[PDB]
């Protein structure tokens, strides 16, 4: 959509619906990063080692995105 960059996944440039934070500080869609971790236990960008347990959900951003979406449906 016309979604703000901050709402998009850094890797797939798709709208994030379940934003998680990588220890690096990078925020991704949970599905997307878990896909990557399946073949490589690393941060997709800085190459550091990474495991699922280290991901931290970003509820604030998730509500922000869901709201932005629900506001679009109301047009």
């Amino acid at each position: 959509s016309d979604a703000p960059d901050e709402f998009r996944d850094p890797l797939m440039d798709t709208l994030m619906t379940d934003p998680v934070r990588l220890p690096s500080g990078t925020i991704m869609d949970r599905s997307i990063i878990l896909r990557h971790l399946l073949n490589s236990p690393t941060d997709p960008f800085n190459r550091q080692t990474l495991t699922e347990s280290m991901l931290e959900p970003v509820p604030e951003l998730k509500e922000q995105i869901q709201a932005w979406m629900r506001e679009k449906q109301n047009s």
